[PDB]
């Protein structure tokens, strides 16, 4: 009849591989772990579901199969009663869904730019940039002490070389500096 995956991309059995590609591409960015963290549930499931289908589905080798098959899956070649050459399963596991959007995209929206939608450009930083970025993080020294019954914790954070010291007091902050400028918490009503 037709293959799951048709489902998993929100097209019919009839669409061409690249038609297949244009459902990848905009699933990846409409399911994408940044762009509906709210609904983190059905995000996640899906958006795992449309790396394995692309990657099964638009691979020759399981279209050889789906031909011989008729799009039936379990033993549709012995229900139909083909007589095609195909390729074998051989025990294959399955891929992880990141490291196939990481290939082909970079584990990025498909549609973002690089000199529109830059990380490094964003006062909020909903773009994946630097305040929290990875590999920006140059050293952390936590020192944590007890005065007077209160939890004193002192962060020395330094990313993308700038370096900014947290001073918090029983997980409240009380304190914090950037570069040797001491900024106003008052200010922070977030």
């Amino acid at each position: 009849g037709m293959v799951d995956y048709y489902e998993v991309l929100g097209v019919q059995r009839h669409a061409s591989p690249e038609d297949i590609k244009k459902a990848y591409r905009k699933l990846a960015l409409k399911w994408h772990p940044d762009k509906n963290p709210e609904n983190k549930e059905e995000a996640e499931r899906k958006f795992k579901q449309v790396a394995e289908a692309y990657e099964v589905l638009s691979d020759a080798k399981k279209r050889d199969i789906y031909d011989k098959y008729g799009k039936e899956g379990l033993n549709g070649g012995g229900g139909g009663g083909s007589h095609f050459d195909s390729p074998f399963e051989f025990g294959f596991t399955f891929r992880n869904p990141d490291d196939v959007f990481r290939e082909f995209f970079g584990g990025r929206d498909p549609f973002s730019f690089d000199f529109f939608e830059d990380p490094f450009e964003d006062f909020f930083g909903n773009r994946r940039g630097p305040r929290g970025g990875m590999g920006n993080f140059k050293s952390i020294s936590t020192s944590t002490k007890m005065v007077n019954g209160r939890k004193i914790t002192t962060k020395r954070i330094v990313e993308n070389g700038q370096e900014r010291v947290e001073v918090e007091e029983d997980g409240q902050l009380k304190s914090l500096t950037i570069n040797g400028k001491e900024q106003l918490l008052r200010l922070d009503n977030k």
